[PDB]
């Protein structure tokens, strides 16, 4: 009654029970979505130039975007899409890729709209729906019939994901590569979602944060080089997920004029501004990478190569106490199966309606000094019942940090 | 019907127009509301540090603030309100004072909820009003009966207040000092405000951004310092007005939990995050100046003392051309009566219904070279007709600027 309606149902972060559970525990932190080294030195190098150079920087700049940012974007990613893209009628700089999701929503999603959301979700993407006055449905990708298994293999059924499409279908939210799973989608599957969405008249709200984050020969697609796409797709991307400085909180959205002045309408009576330095720095740190693009010294070569190996680590790691690695092709994630863990250990405490692999964390956490993140919190809690023996583990951190989980692990390993 | 009800009539920004005209003419711009010198060199320096620091600082912060900026802002506004601020439950950082606004109208404003706001307004705060559903109602300062008028002598009728508020009204808007006129609430004009909010159940949402910028021995105060007041009202702040860094969009709001959780729902479906090092800039500039507070080398002793001169030569140089300036006792502004302009040129050329102040501007950039804000873009539409002969200057510029501005208005005099 003081607040909103629009807030009903949204106010529960179930992060926040576990990061207070970590914190008054040894640990090793792996629910963390977060590099614990630093950014390359040309993306910090870049933000002290932006902070010790023309001083009218520290006032604001444009609204829809620092020009030299724009301008990089429309080239940098015009080129990787096969689109030509206009600064200012088709790039938006937002705060983050949470913002560029945000504006998006608050642009297109109104009173009695729904928006197919496929599972595994970045959770935000249910309670933004709900927020805007849309009705989430939900398609699951699902896992095909070795030990290990692989995010390529994860599925979604061409008839399942025809169904939820009605006349009152607004968007399509796609993340690819995924949060949680690591999925990176293939062709064909894009191809199956484009050809539903033209039918349909449906646009693809596509969240491509995790780009760069692509292993095993695997290629990033984008949904919106696809052809009569480019009419439909809105395209996020973030600087934090592109350069390991998830603090900058930069991000950005792509698309065509008649979607994207909608947007522009969000962002103007929201924020009006983005900080000017720090966009400066994405500006710079883009330049360098267009530069030396498919160098062998450049980040976007440089960097998956050694988080391939962080990954495979993991893999191994984990692998050895029991836990069931799904190999990702993408993302800064992985998650285990922990089945094997339910069948042997299926009466751990925890509150009624309370999924398995939430009270599995609860348990890892205080005994075995390991982080990781449920992954039922990623799925709409009907299908949470079914979706409880998964948990996410991050693998982008420092050399000492593995060490760190290695040893955690061969203590569990005694017994 | 692609685009969300509620960007309907919000689209439009009267700012473009001028913005553009500037653009392609020679000119002295005084109607960019923010300094073209730098900010204090600790200000700068505490940037600097940020991104130079612990390279962690470059990853995400809490998410309802950077830790030690909350700590300094509980700290140093609880002795500035006399209140007890804890940092989790009563502070949130936002991006701005923009994103603060748009949080609280977010959080609270729903669909026929009326929204009081004080004419001339500070222009988002109609649309953010509209988006969130909810209904603007309007009460005008009126200028009581020498030459030179004075934003104190512009008065909130009492009795034209107290009609506004019905069993609807959600929220009053109070900023102060107030963007574009100037004017500093005196104690019993809160009283005022504070006596109808606690009667009729309503919330104050306080717009303190120019908080620091006082002149001629004027106070500043907080109506959430008013018995009765912490418990419904919500206070803003802009870390870009209190330290000519307008460009870092970092800005807080506080209040009490029960208010402030709804503003957190909001934050935590928005943006989640703000930028990390920009808030450390901004702790480490708060922490400098609460060390030196009220000493004559602190920032908020120098400055305002520095830009009273500013104004004072802008009165000056512009009362000098028959532009009649209104003593503006805090902010970045002045207005001017244009009126004597309006008798001796009323056929201005424009569009129907549009306004004599935003021909006049038009025909000033083109004409004689300088920037002003024609004042109707901060009345409702209703109101512009008979508020139609004030402009807005900002006199918060470089020395080198006023010495060009005063060329122009030498040349102007020249017939
Ligand atoms: C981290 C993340 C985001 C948010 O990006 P920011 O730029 O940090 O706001 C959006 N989508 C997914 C899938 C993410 O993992
Ligand atoms: C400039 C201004 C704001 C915005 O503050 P930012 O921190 O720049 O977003 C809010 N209110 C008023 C009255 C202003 O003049």
């Amino acid at each position: 009654q003081l607040q909103a309606r629009r807030l009903d149902g949204i106010d529960y972060n179930p992060w926040v029970e576990f990061v207070k559970l970590a914190s008054e525990h040894d640990v090793v932190n792996l629910g963390q979505g977060f590099p614990d080294f630093p950014p390359p030195d040309f993306a910090v190098e870049a933000f002290q130039h932006a902070v010790s150079g023309d001083f009218m920087l520290n006032q604001y700049t444009k609204t829809f975007g620092y020009p030299p940012l724009t301008k990089i974007l429309a080239s940098f990613f015009g080129e990787l899409l096969g689109q030509e893209i206009d600064p200012l009628r088709n790039v938006l700089v937002t705060v983050g890729g949470y913002g560029a999701l945000f504006t998006a929503f608050q642009a297109l999603v109104d009173e009695g709209d729904e928006v197919i959301i496929i599972e595994p979700f970045f959770d935000c993407y249910e309670p933004m729906t709900m927020m805007a006055g849309g009705r989430p449905v939900f398609v699951s990708l699902k896992p095909g019939p070795g030990e290990l298994g692989s995010s390529s293999n994860w599925q979604l059924d061409p008839m399942e994901l025809a169904g939820k499409f009605t006349s009152r279908t607004k968007a399509l939210v796609l993340n690819t590569p995924n949060n949680p799973l690591g999925k990176v989608f293939s062709r064909e599957e894009l191809e199956l979602v484009a050809s539903l969405c033209q039918q349909h008249d449906v646009v693809c709200i596509t969240d491509e944060v995790y780009q760069w984050m692509v292993y095993d020969g695997h290629q990033h697609i984008s949904i919106a080089s696809l052809p009569g796409m480019w009419e439909r797709t809105l395209t996020i991307g973030s600087a934090g997920k592109t350069f390991s400085a998830t603090g900058w909180k930069v991000g950005w959205v792509l698309g065509p004029d008649h979607i994207m002045k909608h947007l522009r309408t969000v962002h103007q009576n929201s924020v009006f501004h983005c900080p000017t330095q720090s966009q400066a720095a994405v500006a710079e740190s883009f330049e360098r990478e267009q530069l030396l693009f498919r160098q062998p010294s450049s980040y976007f070569v440089q960097f998956p190569q050694a988080m391939q190996r962080c990954r495979d680590h993991m893999i191994r790691s984990l692998q050895s106490v029991g836990l069931k690695p799904l190999i990702p092709q993408g993302s800064y994630f992985l998650i285990t199966d922990i089945s094997d863990f339910k069948r042997k250990m299926p009466d751990l405490p925890g509150a009624v309606d309370e999924p398995y692999d939430r009270r599995f964390v609860k348990w890892m956490i205080k005994n075995k000094g390991l982080v990781a993140i449920p992954v039922s919190i990623f799925y709409s809690v009907p299908h949470q019942k079914h979706f409880d023996h998964y948990i996410r583990f991050c693998f982008v951190k420092d050399e000492a940090t593995l060490q760190a989980m290695d040893e955690k692990l061969r203590k569990w390993k005694v017994e």
